[PDB]
């Protein structure tokens, strides 16, 4: 029980990675602040960890919502007395050419993969000054490689990135640590919102052959990151599948 | 000597700094400029001052960030000009102080400019310069390369561009449409009057007091350079500092 | 006991991070392979490792030596019965900067971080491939981040960086993995060797006010990163002091 | 007449990009010194270069020779009065896996690509701080982005972007500007050295449909970056087929 006490509030906990990192998290003591829009899933999450001892506090939330961001905030340190962790999870990949592309899949990616993580990190950082605390943003290897149709993707996981190295040079010395996971393909619900069909085709087929990572495998980076020393910042994680040249 | 002679170059940005130096070089190679930005009234003195020399120019009112004004810039400018040969993305703004207690409509003015803005106006190109076989020209920042302190959102911004405008290559580039990033330091423009962060504005002024500054007509011959290069070229990065910064 | 029956081969064990790796790799059930040129520190090393009831061989190398290279992989096979990790850890840092610097900081650093590296990658890389092994490369935030006085160090940093990223283009679909391991400001005997007096002495002025990682913190960043999954490959973890910007 | 007056020293100037790029600074008014290991092509293009305007010196050079780099500066700066710009084009490209690798390709790449640039730096450095001159790094695609078949060259050229990275940090506000060209598939003699004949295939094969880069292109680039005004400092040029994804 390396968390035993803390706080951990994790973003997109309804499903694939935020899920298998917040059961990691409760596992290691910590109790857990457990975020999304579809609050049965959540919920449904919520009630499994608590009967297995956990100390669990369900938010419905919109990370895109800068006031629904500060609430959830709040409601967290109300109900479980501070914050030690953020998770910075939610997010969604809408992959498909730049040319005649539906902009709303641009929006959305923006709001949600971009801003709404910044947002979040800049609600809780009063919190993390104050517990010393650790913020995981949940990258990509599209923050790392740029392949064709997921421009736009990639841009919002290269700008997760800048804003967490410059985000790490302002409140390091201050003991706040800045962790960056940054996983390759993972199987999860992630894929079935692709809104291109073609690409949604063509990206299926491009990982029907490996061994994926699994929830779990990109859980554990998370759970080796926040329980290292104080004085270590592992900045960075880049875990891809070995099958995926 | 025109280089450019027939060619058509819309120019995002162009009312002052880097924007006006590139629409004022791209005339003088004889390309026909649409200019486009917010301040009308200095869209139009330049566009006279470059009419008066013998260009021929197109004036646009646009907000970048504005989807709907980016489809009927691009509409304009085709139907006025005859096509798209050159798209020169360069409208932005630089918000710089720390993330802690941010202003975050510094935040979402420099997503909707410097991000968003250079996408909608990539996509509503494209299909043009798919045609002209032609060249997108993508203002980015050292803030695309490198990160320092109190820049978090305007580095995301451009490390952003930057990925979005490799992949765009590696989707346009087989069809002859060619693009290029080019990436400034410090350059001597009104982008710092913007800054909302006093402490931080004051620091930036202080820093920047103490080098020959680039000009924005050094960033207008880095885009002449890259534009006139020969088709089968595509010269899709140009990181230009200061001499004097380290 | 997640890496029983598995051979580790570690240079630059003599001293810092390679020591503390061999030491952790030992606890988790790895017969170790200890390589380094002073033997009265890797005997000592090794009687330690045989106490606690390791296996290990003991291997003078400078892995300069193309030969010498070959030789350790060799005695290894059949001294241990094969090889499943290599850590190539062996380097030396000379910082000072290039107007009239010594070459010979140079050649040295090339020879050992570079060439060196390449060297025990190819010979490893049979056995390796046969027993879907793992590769550990010991980068440095000096392969990702350029400061003054370091730019014959970074030099091979980024190309150890490079070389290891094709490599996994190379070997991954194969199931060798590539792991590379960026450590920031560590606590071990490297600074010592710095040749050039002005810079060794600015260097340790700049380092003096921060809590240095330490080697056993890097041992666990290689521990991690080795016994995951065979399907995951953690190609990169940058590990940087939580007190420096 | 730009660059009238000024003293050139072009490494690599018997063929390819280093003669294209020779003749471009001779265009612009520079005297140049043009150095290789195939003297009677060197002389060859003097004699073009001399009746064409301009003055020439001519170096017997083996770039990894750092005795013979140290004389040739010296050579020049008595032969031409001294050095404004220094251009380090002299390079080999060796493809082949790292597997089983023939190990002369690589210490020949490093030798001459790495350590043979570095060599030319360091020594014109005391003759470019006076001149507050320009040195023109020839690197490559292959030191930003990573393909199969290429990872120790592509080691060397990532090598020679952190070294000039660095090198910049160090010189750049005494004056001396640090230029780095990266250039994609350009049509010279580069590919014909390639020793892995099954590479070497495959490579050529690779380039066949497309519009390569011409040698007289990145001569271009390089005039471009030195006439720039003193108070800019073109540090990169990435320079690609448009043909090629
Ligand atoms: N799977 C993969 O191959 C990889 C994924 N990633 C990253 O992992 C993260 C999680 O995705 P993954 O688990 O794979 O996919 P999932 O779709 O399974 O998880 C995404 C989570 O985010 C939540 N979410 C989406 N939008 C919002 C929103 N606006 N406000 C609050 N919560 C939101 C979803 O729940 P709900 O709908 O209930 O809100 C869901 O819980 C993303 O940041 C993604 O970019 C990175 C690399 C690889
Ligand atoms: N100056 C520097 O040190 C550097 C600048 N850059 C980049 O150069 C580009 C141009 O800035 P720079 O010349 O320096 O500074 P300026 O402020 O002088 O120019 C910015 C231009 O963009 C226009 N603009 C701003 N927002 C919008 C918008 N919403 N819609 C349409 N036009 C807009 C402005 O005119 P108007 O208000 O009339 O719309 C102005 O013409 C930016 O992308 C910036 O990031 C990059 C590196 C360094
Ligand atoms: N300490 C730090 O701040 C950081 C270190 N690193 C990297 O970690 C690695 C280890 O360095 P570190 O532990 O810090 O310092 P140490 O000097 O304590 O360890 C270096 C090890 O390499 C060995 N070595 C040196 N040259 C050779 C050679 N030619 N052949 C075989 N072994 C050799 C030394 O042993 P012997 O003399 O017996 O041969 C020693 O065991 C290096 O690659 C370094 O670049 C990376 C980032 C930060
Ligand atoms: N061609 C391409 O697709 C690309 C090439 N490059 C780079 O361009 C540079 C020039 O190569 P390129 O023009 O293409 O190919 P070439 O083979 O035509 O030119 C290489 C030049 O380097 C010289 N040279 C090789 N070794 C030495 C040495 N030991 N000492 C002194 N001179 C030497 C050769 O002359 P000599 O034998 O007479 O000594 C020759 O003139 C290289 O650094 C290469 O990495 C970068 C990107 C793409």
């Amino acid at each position: 029980s390396a968390l035993q006490g803390k706080v951990a509030l994790i973003t997109g906990a309804s499903s694939g990675i935020g899920e298998a990192t917040a059961r990691a998290l409760a596992a290691e003591g910590a109790a857990v602040a457990i975020a999304a829009r579809r609050v049965e899933k959540l919920r449904a999450l919520g009630d499994e960890l608590t009967a297995a001892g956990a100390k669990v506090h369900v938010l419905e939330l919109d990370v895109a919502d800068r006031q629904g961001v500060d609430a959830a905030v709040a409601s967290t340190v109300e109900a479980l007395g501070g914050l030690d962790i953020l998770v910075n999870n939610a997010g969604i990949m809408l992959l498909g050419p730049v040319e005649d592309a539906d902009t709303t899949d641009w929006t959305r990616m923006i709001d949600t993969n971009l801003l709404g993580l910044m947002y979040m990190t800049r609600a809780a950082l009063p919190h993390l000054l104050r517990s010393k605390g650790t913020v995981v943003q949940m990258s990509s290897i599209a923050g790392r490689v740029n392949v064709r149709n997921a421009a736009v993707y990639q841009a919002t996981k290269f700008g997760v990135n800048a804003f967490s190295e410059t985000l790490r040079q302002e409140v390091t010395e201050r003991g706040v640590r800045v962790v960056v996971i940054e996983p390759g393909t993972t199987d999860t619900e992630l894929r079935g919102h692709i809104t291109h069909t073609a690409t949604k085709e063509m990206y299926e087929q491009r990982i029907s052959q490996i061994r994926k990572l699994q929830a779990q495998d990109i859980a554990e980076a998370v759970r080796y990151a926040v329980t290292a020393p104080h004085h270590a910042t592992v900045h960075e994680i880049f875990i891809r599948p070995t099958d995926q040249v």
